[PDB]
């Protein structure tokens, strides 16, 4: 039927509806830390979220998105590998049914418990819908999660999940500050890739931070209480909503650090 993460509609099936699944710049990928090369030409990364304005949180049946008002020039990502300015539109996570899996990118084949994606669009293309049609349309900032100490800045997200348990439910979610989800270091790897779910468009500059954030077991357990299904349908837990690593093909991963 329609795509998902199950046996009959998961990642190995996506290529039938979305042939670009077998394309030349698909994501995620395994980051081989020894083959990644330091690029002194990379300019410093600039994350300016002081004026970010969150509006709403939505369970879309695949993950949950915290959405931002992107009608003004507020929360922007620039520098690093990027030319120009990219505006924050939403963030979401991918996670596992177990602490030992959940991330989409891997690091020397290591899977983290989850992965946060902060999605930004290139303002030269006017809006998100036009930007995703361009090879440099999006920049996604990826941040690994490991299970250990709690992330206090995540808790406001965790506590609203009960109100969006099932597909299609949304809730007001204003004044959430995504700066509370960032690690200390902005050291990163970068490569050209794609959306990691259908339609799998090859429009993303990936920027994946080397330093993970820690969240508590209790925090990620609450992610795993969400549902893929809609209300009044059979309960299917929203877990393992990650795509495995795709072939690197003719790409090089660059590091911002040595
Ligand atoms: C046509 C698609 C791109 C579209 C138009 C309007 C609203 C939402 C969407 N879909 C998405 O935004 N999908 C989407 C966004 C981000 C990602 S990810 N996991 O690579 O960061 C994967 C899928
Ligand atoms: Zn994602």
């Amino acid at each position: 039927h329609h795509w998902g993460y199950g046996k009959h509609n998961g990642p190995e099936h996506w290529h039938k509806d979305f042939p670009i699944a077998k394309g030349e710049r698909q994501s995620p990928v395994d980051i081989d830390t020894h083959t990644a090369k330091y690029d002194p030409s990379l300019k410093p990364l600039s994350v300016s979220y002081d004026q970010a304005t969150s509006l709403r949180i939505l369970n879309n049946g695949h993950a949950f998105n915290v959405e931002f008002d992107d009608s003004q020039d507020k929360a922007v990502l620039k520098g690093g590998p990027l030319d120009g300015t990219y505006r924050l539109i939403q963030f979401h996570f991918h996670w596992g049914s177990l602490d030992g899996q959940g991330s989409e990118h891997t690091v020397d084949k290591k899977k983290y418990a989850a992965e946060l994606h902060l999605v930004h669009w290139n303002t030269k293309y006017g809006d998100f819908g036009k930007a995703v049609q361009q090879p440099d349309g999006l920049a996604v900032l990826g941040i690994f999660l490991k299970v250990g100490s709690a992330k206090p800045g995540l808790q406001k997200v965790v506590d609203v999940l009960d109100s969006i348990k099932t597909k299609g439910k949304s809730a007001d979610f204003t004044n959430f500050d995504p700066r509370g989800l960032l690690p200390e270091s902005l050291d990163y790897w970068t490569y050209p890739g794609s959306l990691t779910t259908p339609p799998l468009l090859e429009c993303v500059t990936w920027i994946v931070l080397k330093e993970p954030i820690s969240v508590s077991s209790e925090q990620v357990l609450k992610f795993r209480k969400l549902n893929f299904n809609g209300e009044g349908e059979p309960e299917e837990l929203m877990v393992d909503n990650w795509r495995p690593a795709q072939p690197l093909k003719n790409r090089q991963i660059k590091a911002s650090f040595k």
